[PDB]
C-alpha cells in the first residue's frame, strides 16, 4: 500500500502526478406521488478508472452510483444504490449550486454543479478511503409534461481520491471511461 498522506502539488507518485491537494434525506425523494408529479430521471454514474491508477492506490477500477434527480419548485438529488465495491449506504449525491432560466414553450434550461461521494474499504489494509466526483451538468425540464432531459456534462467529471486530485504521469486523465445514462442498478 503506498503512503499517499504527505504529498505536494506536482510530485510524481508511482504512475501518477499530483495535480491538487485541497479538495473543494428529504421525504419528497421517496414519495411516489412526488415522483409522479415532478420531472425526474433515474441515472447511473458509471466510472471506470485506468488500471495503473486503480492498482497503485488499491481502489477498484469500476465504481457506480444509481441516482435520481427531481425538479421540484429546486433540483433534488439522491443516491438510490451503489455498486457492491462501495461501502453500503456510503454513497451521496449533492447539488451545490444551480442556475436556470425559462426558455419558453414551458421549458427550463439549467446548469448545476454536483458531486458524488462514496467510501471504499480496502480489506488488506483495513482502511476506508473517500472517492469524490465533481461535475457540472446541463439539463432541460418541462414541468407540465414531467420531462427531464439530461443534456450532458460540461465541466468534469473530476475525481478526487482521499482528497488528492491525480493525473497519470503523462498528464492524461486517470479516468478510462465514464457514463451518466438513464438506468438503475
Ligand atoms: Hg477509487
Ligand atoms: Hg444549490
Ligand atoms: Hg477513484
Amino acid at each position: 500500500a503506498p503512503d499517499l498522506t504527505q504529498l505536494v502539488i506536482g510530485q510524481t507518485i508511482g504512475p501518477l502526478i499530483v495535480d491538487a491537494i485541497d479538495e473543494p434525506a428529504s421525504d419528497e425523494l421517496s414519495d411516489e406521488k412526488v415522483i409522479l408529479n415532478q420531472p425526474s430521471t433515474r441515472r447511473i454514474f458509471n466510472l471506470v478508472l485506468k488500471d495503473a491508477f486503480a492498482k497503485f492506490v488499491q481502489c477498484p477500477k469500476n465504481i457506480k452510483w444509481g441516482v435520481m434527480m427531481l425538479w421540484n419548485p429546486a433540483l433534488h438529488t439522491k443516491v438510490l444504490e451503489t455498486s457492491i465495491n462501495l461501502v453500503k449506504k456510503s454513497g451521496t449525491f449533492i447539488e451545490d449550486h444551480l442556475g436556470w432560466k425559462n426558455v419558453g414553450d414551458g421549458w427550463i434550461d439549467f446548469k448545476a454543479n454536483v458531486r458524488l461521494h462514496g467510501d471504499y474499504y480496502n480489506s488488506v489494509t483495513e482502511a476506508t478511503s473517500k472517492i469524490s466526483v465533481y461535475m457540472g451538468i446541463k439539463g432541460s425540464v418541462h414541468v407540465a409534461t414531467k420531462e427531464f432531459i439530461m443534456r450532458g456534462i460540461e465541466t468534469g467529471p473530476t475525481v478526487w481520491y482521499n482528497g488528492i486530485r491525480y493525473q497519470m504521469k503523462d498528464g492524461t486523465s486517470i479516468i478510462s471511461s465514464w457514463s451518466f445514462d438513464e438506468g438503475q442498478l
